[PDB]
């Protein structure tokens, strides 16, 4: 009765900062409209990644709204993320959104909810949308027990990939974005 | 206990552009009130082809916000696209319809929804409404084993009978837009 | 814990145009208040009959609004009724609204809905309320086997007689209304 | 978890005008707080009864609208109802009381409801509330087959007395008023 | 979904014993197989009233038992009912049962459940099935306020008819039965 | 997520009998397996009419024990009726099932139920499965206003014929049976 | 849609031991058949009180197990107790029972119920049944605060009383049963 | 979930007039945060006693509201009372709030709900919160059976102890104030 | 919570006949285990196609059972499957089985269920499963506008893959058998 | 499908007061984000101590609410409190908050809810959020039975520790602050 | 409400097999009883390896049950596994079971469930209980990205501490089992 929420994953890993993401629309229990689709964007000059799960509308407007608290508080990540949480939760129409955002750039991860929260992984890495888990799940694995032989990019791109093979609402069409 | 959503099919195939749609008003789990009814219509002077199902007031609304937007962004069915995504999200009246709308010109096919969602189908078709899962694997079916044998229209025409075949909210009275 | 609607059938056959309606009123399960009701009313000079379900007060306010967009389109029952639909559907508070209101003047026939829907049937008929479908079938059944032998009023009249026969919502206190 | 609603009858019967009243306040499955309450009231200079049931402060905000549409309507119970039926299901607060209100005068009777219903027993009885409808069928079945013998205020009495010993929500401390 | 149980009153009154029950057969929330129907049958020699509502085979069954327990004990109404309590209690398949029998002779009136109930009205008068609650009322309002005037069998014929002008559920298609 | 009920109508008007129903395998809320389907068959010689909706097992089973039921009770459809619905009843397996049957034969009409009910129409017309409510209404109507012009065949054809125009679960593969 | 629990109130108060309860057949949510009804009954010859709330049928059944048990046990209030739980327990058609039954002798008082709890009160009173909570309240606090000033006997009495006057399902006729 | 209402009980008795409360907050299905707390306040120039049960902002928002309301209607309890009742009602923040408020004065004692209740108690005892019912059971029993004997403060003291030892959401930390 | 049903397909086309089926076994929501399964199986000496969604085990054992039945029968798949549609609704251990399954030979297509449903589409194409509606569609697209063009095992490939790119629970990996 | 309150136990205990907080974030029924995380901050000059669970946005807000109502009626911790309370409750925004906030200084402990609710345990102790109730029985266990051997800090570290050993929701990332 | 299922990992990697499990009783939404369990055990002479989530007794039964089956088919894993699938589906009791079972030897890995499901991962790898689905997206990320380095194992063991780390219902008390 409702879209599925995109697989984003995120991790920082060697200095190097990749973000992920599978491109599947799922409509309904099991429909799917598309495939390939593009909810992971590089703000603030290519200086910062964002993703959000779904809705390319909310998308487009958190995208701006974080681009543009990027800028009120000199791309400072950690104050643009907790005031975009304050307007996220009084926004009441996008307080009401399912889905959570992700930003990053060169030095930190973050995580960003409707519902106020702005939570930093001590991990590393930060996963959302239909499938998250097993893309987290991934993640940590492969970084714990592979990290010094794959990039943030390959793992993010493992990530994904095993997170698709085992979701439904996660696909092989992923999108990877990185930060040099 | 409800009105039971048109049956819309939209696919761009060889160039040409053409959108189906049956005509059948069900009211409850299996009153039928009327058939051949239209939902399909012109919109941009006959440039882009818009498919609403159910509700002739919502999409009387719909296409009216979504002709506005077209000349604020000059045609630029992208860009009005979102635009209407948004509206359609914050509008809180409209945001609440089930029902979702069909947009497509000459170059490209749009879906969007009350949610926010503008999706664009990387396979050249899109289907909404009571059979509109029908409709597009009999449509995604026909293009891709037997496109350069029929057209848009013909396509269109055959997705929206095979639905109308197979599921009981979808009759034969089938209404066929295409622009040149 | 609430009144059911009354039900009305609508015909148009053979140049004349008849609309009946029972009177009962029910409130809860099974409780009746009273019989002999009326909200089959005619509007704009005698020149069109229209039809609502249930409540009094709803009924006299959508009359009133009809009455008022009739003259404000020139007697036009399709803009006219398009017209209510959109103010029915926005109105949030009629919105609201179960029934439905069936407008006719001697040359067609519609239905309108809170929902924003505006039905005409290619078929000449129209019922709606507790016991609507009841109507429907037989007035069907009548005009497609019994026309050259009744005429609108008589089936209008026999659509009605065979619904309260069926449905325990529906009595045989039945109004009938005609346009010359 | 509510409080339920006292039980009215309302009969006009031999150009006498009687409305009695059980006064039981339950609130909750089975708590009775007390008993002798008194929600049937004279209203427009002791020229009309008007019963509510439940809630004083909803008794009293309706009965005063009543009242003024009244006068504005120069005692017209027909016209003052069918307002107050309108202002009931626009009040969106009122709206939503389940409660429904007798009002009557010396000669005719009428009851109106939140959802805008304004109905007239051609019965000449009325009765709402916990009980009302055996109230109702007391009332109906004595008025029938020992009019002539009793009179509309000795029914009034009889109806409520037959629904307090019947129902476990309507006592023995009856209200009676009447209209000369 | 499910057949409505048919009403049943039975009334003792002046040395006279009737047993009135009307006959409407609904399957489902409103629709109506038929009329006059007759659940309200003569056992023990024409020396017993028994009523059971619903269920032709059920009543047929239970009448059986009954009339097998009567000669068992002797005629001894009471016993015959305490016995057929006990059985339809444990018969797990008649205990289901939702309708409820009346069994009456010359001396007394009795209440039987699936439950293992078995009440004696205090008052001379009982009542069960659809619109059951009615018929009670009218009954003991009529018995109560105009008994020295009609007869048994002229409340039990009144009583029915109340409930039926009152229930959609019961209708005045009356069938009575007396022991002189 | 099941089967629905096909739609039979069973009709005896002027000697003759005919019993008609379509053909419509529709599994889930709207799913359409096939059409031309036959649950209404001839038993006990061609003598009588059976017609169950739903389940050819099921339709089997039942129509053996009453064809057994009818040899038992020397073809008495009366008895062998009243004791199939003894046995559907204690079945508590098929007791289970919502659908119902109908059998007929040159004199009487009946339908049986799960529940154990025995119905015989009081009108000489009998309708069940999805769809059959309007099947009831279009036939009522036709042999009240349309009798002594067409035959007990023609009606059950109209009859099915105008429940299948009107309900998404009945089609126009049409069976019809008749009794001579 | 089904009888209320009778309320039955039983207390051990200087020596004296009574017990009550009221008399009042409810079924369904507010209609009483019948009021003077007797499920408090002196068992094991006088020598102890049983009450159960509900179904005679119900009644008599325990009321025999536990007086056979009371034989077999000699008496033993105690076991007979358990033992009756265990039963009770696995019954199965009787562990189905809502109700609650108590037994008490010149020594000890005694709360049995299907689930297997036999709890005995350390403060000498019990009560259950719908309004057995008020019961309980007035009993403990008329013994605290007036015991030396009223008997086992008046209390009980008063207990059922005021839980008559709060509860609506519960009475004024009163029966008490009390061993010397 | 939630917090559970405290008990407040309160009695007008031989002149005098006491109103207690225990103190027990309880978050959720059993967890108890605190005990002594104070609910039950002096108001209008300890004039007047309020008890309001649950939430200490609520409690204090209606005593000033009353005491405001208090003051515009010179001290007259009854007019506070309907006024606020009317506010209570139309608050729509608080007309959520399922406390109750009483107020008492040297005159008479009554009852409050956001609902718009305003109850008087024939009985001179009113009671609300968790275990209300209880205390007012106790309350009831006392004063009748014991009246000429405890004072009315003494009465409010014992029917709190009492709820207090039956409900698990009402302890011994009784708080009593009273009006001379 | 459960196994999703794997999709089959099987379509009879041009004297040949196909029967495809997808492998993926999906636990939960969105879990999958593992892909490539067959439940497609050939039956009596390869002259019968079998195919049953979901359950290896149930698929044996009605595998077994029909092959039997088969032969009791000598191959007449009718009857074969009608007498395994009796056992499957009486075992009433597999009666619980939702999954359906389809039987054919050189001659005929069959579809069997658990509720004693043996349907024969007269369209020549049958799918169950987990988007067995979306390869239906597909298939009946080809084999109407395609069929002179692709062979029946063509089709059956299509359909399946038309389906798998659909359902969240169809993949590609593709089972397909024939009979000569 | 939602963040997981975090865990925090304040307690004052022989002239110190401490406060911890374990920091685990768990979204969904299972998921865990990240650990140690900080709710648990000081406030008014390092004067007083307060813990907020969940949402550090919200957290935020209501400290900053508190700090700034802390300075408006000079560091009195109570009237700030039931300020802040007020504000919390018609805030219709955070009074959806289910969260709870804790606040103490020097010489008390207070909690407050979006409810309104402004409590001071009589015991020194409070705890709140996923685990809260077995943190405060550890507490209050420690505190009463070890409570001169182990510190304020020591038992607020002991309980939050004991917490987290049972509840899945609370970890070992314990956050300590102290009042001097 | 319930005991949560133990996670465990089964992976077969380079001529190795091993299988952990974590040790955590988790006893309703967030009690633990204990840690360290043990439900991994040797079977068929220390030759193949089983593992059941959940219940020792359960455990025990099927483990008995396959050992048994094991030897009837001469250590056919394949078969022993699809005859103790029929035996779990009919047993009706065992059936109910939630959990699922891993049995693996020397050359192949084998998932059994009591819906008669025997599945063969084709990747290798299998995963089951709280949590299964964390271990196995991180035993199939390890093995594909770094499975030349680490062996089965060691797989095993990580797949596991994945899982804990993320799963608020799985732990670090982990158990590794393997066959030479």
């Amino acid at each position: 009765s409702s879209f599925h929420a995109t697989t984003i994953f995120a991790v920082q890993h060697k200095g190097r900062s990749a973000m992920s993401g599978d491109g599947q629309v799922t409509f309904g229990q099991a429909v799917v409209m598309k495939h390939t689709a593009r909810k992971v964007r590089k703000l603030f000059n290519g200086k910062v990644l964002a993703g959000f799960a779904g809705s390319v509308a909310d998308a487009f407007t958190l995208f701006e709204k974080f681009e543009a608290k990027l800028e009120e508080y000199n791309g400072n990540l950690k104050r643009a993320a907790v005031e975009l949480a304050k307007e996220w939760r009084s926004d009441k129409v996008l307080r009401k959104l399912e889905a959570m955002l992700i930003v990053m750039n060169q030095d930190t991860l973050l995580l960003v909810s409707g519902t106020g929260e702005v939570i930093e992984p001590d991990d590393g890495i930060l996963a959302i949308g239909s499938g998250g888990n097993y893309a987290l799940a991934a993640g940590r694995a492969l970084k714990k027990h592979a990290g010094e032989s794959m990039s943030a990019s390959e793992i993010a791109r493992a990530a994904l990939e095993t997170a698709g093979e085992i979701c439904v609402y996660t696909n092989d069409q992923i999108i990877l974005e990185e930060l040099e």
